[PDB]
């Protein structure tokens, strides 16, 4: 066949700097984002066009195999992959993204759907470790590639599999959602050092459904509720109003 065809970005982790990494997840927001309230709004699934409900994002890595990821731009989530001949999806939640996912790599001559959702709560029982169990930087995605990339040939386990998503889910769609795991990626590049994210970017991640709703549903900015959010030490601090997350939140779920 001969598929739609959606933007897409590359990175390499072959000679990865903070600068390359910074204008990949850039490029990637601005992909994402094509409405402000106070922080981007991701377009709305209602009547959004199949021509524009992807992009691509293509890892390659020092042994120069590449795997092709396809995020969904209602929320920045990795929906699936392909890896040379053959093409993996999660589970949709719903008739519709099934539908809609049936657009992505139609060339590919085996698609294969699984029977889990790309959630943390399933990855993480999957890959038999919490996120903050699972270290983070270039060298861990330079093996989440390879390891994307083998699956389609059986060189792969299934737990390996589910860490790797972790960690690609993490360094793409969470960096681009969030400046401050963007940071966080950033940092640990600079340092060449890879490590497992802190409770401060456990719970952001967890709590990106929320804080947008919070915001987009705000008095002029001030939050109906507190949400409490985890500082690097693990202890909490109540949230009461957009504005100290401008810095923090890159993209909001619409
Ligand atoms: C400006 C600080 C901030 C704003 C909004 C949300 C959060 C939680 C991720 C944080 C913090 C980041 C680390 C903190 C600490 O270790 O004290 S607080």
């Amino acid at each position: 066949i001969f598929p739609k065809q959606y933007p897409i970005i590359n990175f390499t982790t072959a000679g990865a700097t903070v600068q390359s990494y910074t204008n990949f997840i850039r490029a990637v927001r601005g992909r994402l984002t094509t409405d402000v309230r106070h922080i981007p709004v991701l377009p709305n699934r209602v009547g959004l066009p199949i021509n524009q409900r992807f992009i691509l994002v293509e890892l390659s890595n020092h042994a120069e195999l590449s795997v092709t990821l396809a995020l969904d731009v209602t929320n920045a989530y990795v929906v699936g992959y392909r890896a040379g001949n053959s093409a993996y999806f999660f589970h949709p939640d719903n008739q519709e993204d099934a539908e809609a996912i049936t657009h992505l790599f139609t060339d590919v001559q085996n698609r294969y759907t699984f029977a889990f959702g790309g959630n943390y709560d399933r990855l993480e029982q999957l890959a038999g470790n919490l996120r903050e169990n699972i270290e983070l930087g270039n060298g861990p995605l330079e093996e989440a590639i390879s390891a994307l990339y083998y699956y389609s040939t059986g060189g792969t386990q299934l737990p390996t599999l589910a860490r790797s998503f972790i960690i690609c889910i993490q360094m793409i769609s969470e960096a681009a959602r969030f400046q401050y795991i963007e940071g966080e990626m950033r940092t640990r590049i600079r340092y060449n050092r890879r490590s497992a994210p802190d409770p401060s970017v456990i719970t952001l991640e967890n709590s990106w459904g929320r804080l947008s709703t919070a915001i987009q549903e705000s008095n002029q900015g001030a939050f109906a509720s507190p949400i409490q959010l985890q500082r690097r030490n693990g202890s909490k601090f109540s949230v009461y109003d957009v504005s100290i997350l401008i810095p923090i939140i890159a993209l909001m779920v619409y």
